[PDB]
C-alpha cells in the first residue's frame, strides 16, 4: 500500500509504500510531525 502525503513544514510530497497500513500510519505520522519540528 503506497501513500502518498505532503507536509506544509517542507513544501516536499512523500510517498510511502509499505506491505502493511499498520506500518504506513506510523510512516504518514512521523513524517508529517518530524517536517513540522526536526
Amino acid at each position: 500500500q503506497c501513500y502518498t502525503f505532503r507536509s506544509e513544514c517542507t513544501n516536499k510530497e512523500f510517498t510511502v509504500c509499505r506491505p502493511n497500513p499498520e506500518e504506513v500510519e506510523k510512516e504518514a505520522r512521523r513524517t508529517k510531525e518530524e517536517e513540522c519540528r526536526k
